[PDB]
């Protein structure tokens, strides 16, 4: 084992049980735009997607939301952003924020979601609101494709 | 159960930006089936295992690790199930004939064959994984593989 | 009834102050083109947009003592942002690697937290795929918003 | 891990294209009878050993053995005299051998308050033996 | 060291010298020099040793030292668009070397640094006249800290 | 121990100092007449003969005197000490005598740690006094 | 047995094959040798005084010096105590250190020595010097420990 | 305390007992010519020589005596060597003999001096005789020059 050099025999038995289609845990890195003062509700689609091999998948339950700001922010100021949940059965009014103490770097902050609220999601759902003074934030999904 | 965590939304306090892999790897176990013909050897291609049947459509190469083969179908009459499996590789295919039979004629015939360390590269689609032979019309595989 | 061969100052282990015999035996097995494991820094031009294939052959040169040298199996590759980034960006760089036998669709990528610092990010290559490669083969494809990338590869040269 | 992996890389490393390389250079030496032969580290520079690269190289030890038989009724026998540029030596390290198809071999250490880098013009050692040709080996450090 | 959990007496206390000891007035020092030296784009700089023996180092004195280790650090900013670097070769009076030590900054807005230490077998003196090493780098100007014994 | 450079993995900028202090024993003679006392002055420990011309002050822990040159007729050498400061000097006379007309007599005298303060030039450290027409001291100090 | 090692006669050495040999080699010596000093003007030391026959060593070239220690020969000026002072000279820079030594009794010799460290202790031939020497003294004795090769 | 990179000031004491000349022990390598069957005395002289640095003495206090063949022995013949010691106060009949077991390789035989006979010899005196079919013998004598 992890010694050989040469094929050798395997002595299979029976059938076992398959699955051609299974599922995923994922990270899944993408960016989204940002206006000032408005805040952007992130698609679920953007999860399926051939970028990320995940094109075959039609839900996913999403673990958790981290987001940074992906460009500069305004003159004079340090970055923010901020992160609403949202639930098919009922959406949050927290808003998770993070600020930058140096102005040449990313804010950052995220949010977990608890096992009772890990259900599945569609193309047509939101995950969260996004609110940043940059114009464009980076979030990195924690989720598991099915 | 105890060990559990909240009922409502909790802070992560994130810090910088993580290294990242939107296309990473996986590892699968793949299954499929071939047609095998009677006293001919059927090359399995390694186009196979890329398919949107299997979400690996992505996928351009792989690293075959261990094949199984099965009998999919019954065996001629008067007959018990047999198959037969003959590793390919692009450096030097071999010459081995990894056989299995069954003992009940109503029962599958089965066989595998691991590929050393040493010998696991990647193939493409163009490539072939082994040849499959037979007294059955169709054979089932479940090939171990790394897809990169 | 030994005694008494030639008498060279060898005080205590370390050290001694003057020339010592060796006491030589048999001629021993030679090798005068031996192997060098290096990590071997240079860098590459980059496009916006577009990705650009190490050659293999920039590894062989006597700017790194590897002029003598044909092959070389490589083991990780390292790649830095070594030009500022676009205004407003910050950088990042990506890595996908690739083999003679099947090119990968990885794209391991790295990104700076803050704009006035590099963007960095590498891969190891298995044990399986640590074969051989000659100057016309290519190492990876890199992408970057920033024009200029170095890289530090790992490789034995052979 | 059969697949390739992410190296969570951090700031740009020190690096040095240019390294130094401890080498055991194995080279042959053309010797006349009777008279001695000034080693010179010229020959330690060559793409024949890789380290054409260098101008620069620190010996450590020294290590000799005949390359061709000896004259008739003779054993083979080498001797080495060190040579520094801060002072020649006059030791004579010799070996012999006991067998007449047998190789001589004989060598010497540097000390480490002798170890300094050497330049193509200067010489090593000389030679001394009975034989057409000496193989020497030599311990050193290319910088 | 005496007490060190003692030290009380608050007035001149006798000492019964003996014999005369030895002496000499003009002693060695170890030190670390810093000092600058201006460089210029695609050009080695050799660093002079002579550099080392000033009275802005209280080194003016001495004639000859021994250089023991070399750090080297970018004085100036670098160009647009570029992280600071610096390069070391040393350079030795029995041969110079080819190392070139080499240092980057992975931020734009601080120093690139590198070293190289000198092993005890190459340890001898220098004089003014001698050069300690090459110096290389994008920026103007490259502080220096040499540590050394001059004797 | 390596037989070659190695590199340095060097980071910040240290903290510098091109001028630093130095702890020192200076060993010099001075001129002393029969009856009379000779002030020694702190000018006589900057010098390039000891390589401390860069320093204006410096702060004196202990003195040590020996006898330079051979002493009457019929008589012992002997030394003595008289410690000065400018916020009050001594009416000690540390005084050592040879036991051998044909051998130095010696001593010293350690100054407190509430008495170690600078120095210049102007300063005097103490008075000598002997028989003998030279004494050598060696005065161990803190040059800053 | 018979008086275990304490043999009366002699006896046979099973010897082997030819060793390694070298019939000149390598003597660490303390080599004494006095100098004339005259007053106020120092004298370099010649190396090639270590080199002669009346201390074995004509037959070598070369010499790695390892310390220098020195004593005054002959009686001080009147009233003055002997003294010696040292400074140490190399081909690769030279040294301003003034190692002294002074006599406490008029009737004994001064003295006083320097050691080489290891990074400095390279070859030298009779042209080279090993160091200065200073004293009130006219003749200074000197005991150099070196290794001949 | 050890590892010093400067020259650091010996407080010396009294003048030491000295010694411009003093002994060395040696292990003299030489050879000497001999014919066939006939004993050839080997003489002290040959142990004094510029060449093995010891011009410088007279007298040499022999401890042991070991001998090599040098060339060839003669045709269908193995190597040998005899030793037969010489002392002034009485020499010995005794021939310490070796012979080799392979005709291309040397010979070899010696003897030790005991503690009672190990007097000073001057370059008059002789060693030892030597007899061997080889027309060269090649001497290391171990001995300790006075
Ligand atoms: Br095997
Ligand atoms: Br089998
Ligand atoms: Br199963
Ligand atoms: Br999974
Ligand atoms: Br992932
Ligand atoms: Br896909
Ligand atoms: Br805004
Ligand atoms: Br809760
Ligand atoms: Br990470
Ligand atoms: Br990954
Ligand atoms: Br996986
Ligand atoms: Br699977
Ligand atoms: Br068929
Ligand atoms: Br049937
Ligand atoms: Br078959
Ligand atoms: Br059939
Ligand atoms: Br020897
Ligand atoms: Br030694
Ligand atoms: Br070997
Ligand atoms: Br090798
Ligand atoms: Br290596
Ligand atoms: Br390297
Ligand atoms: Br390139
Ligand atoms: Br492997
Ligand atoms: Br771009
Ligand atoms: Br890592
Ligand atoms: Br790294
Ligand atoms: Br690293
Ligand atoms: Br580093
Ligand atoms: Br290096
Ligand atoms: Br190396
Ligand atoms: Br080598
Ligand atoms: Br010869
Ligand atoms: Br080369
Ligand atoms: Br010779
Ligand atoms: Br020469
Ligand atoms: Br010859
Ligand atoms: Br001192
Ligand atoms: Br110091
Ligand atoms: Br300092
Ligand atoms: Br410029
Ligand atoms: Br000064
Ligand atoms: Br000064
Ligand atoms: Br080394
Ligand atoms: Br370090
Ligand atoms: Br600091
Ligand atoms: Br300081
Ligand atoms: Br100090
Ligand atoms: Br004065
Ligand atoms: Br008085
Ligand atoms: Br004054
Ligand atoms: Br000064
Ligand atoms: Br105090
Ligand atoms: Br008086
Ligand atoms: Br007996
Ligand atoms: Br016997
Ligand atoms: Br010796
Ligand atoms: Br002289
Ligand atoms: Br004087
Ligand atoms: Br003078
Ligand atoms: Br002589
Ligand atoms: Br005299
Ligand atoms: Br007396
Ligand atoms: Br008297
Ligand atoms: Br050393
Ligand atoms: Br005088
Ligand atoms: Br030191
Ligand atoms: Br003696
Ligand atoms: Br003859
Ligand atoms: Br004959
Ligand atoms: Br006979
Ligand atoms: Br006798
Ligand atoms: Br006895
Ligand atoms: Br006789
Ligand atoms: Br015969
Ligand atoms: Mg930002
Ligand atoms: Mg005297
Ligand atoms: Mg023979």
């Amino acid at each position: 084992g992890d010694n050989s050099n040469v094929v050798t025999m395997i002595r299979a038995g029976s059938y076992p049980k398959v699955n051609p289609t299974p599922t995923w845990v994922r990270a899944i890195p993408f960016e989204v735009s940002v206006q000032s003062g408005i805040a952007f509700k992130v698609p679920v689609g953007s999860l399926f997607s051939a970028n990320f091999r995940t094109d075959s998948f039609t839900s996913v339950t999403v673990m958790s939301v981290r987001a940074w700001t992906q460009l500069t922010p305004p003159v004079n100021e340090y970055s923010f952003v901020r992160l609403k949940p949202l639930f098919k059965t009922g959406d949050s009014t927290e808003e998770f924020e993070g600020r930058a103490s140096n102005i040449n770097t990313r804010a950052s902050v995220g949010y977990r979601i608890p096992t009772n609220l890990r259900q599945n999601t569609v193309a047509a759902d939101n995950v969260c609101e996004v609110r940043s003074n940059c114009r464009q934030v980076a979030l990195v999904i924690s989720c598991c494709f099915n």
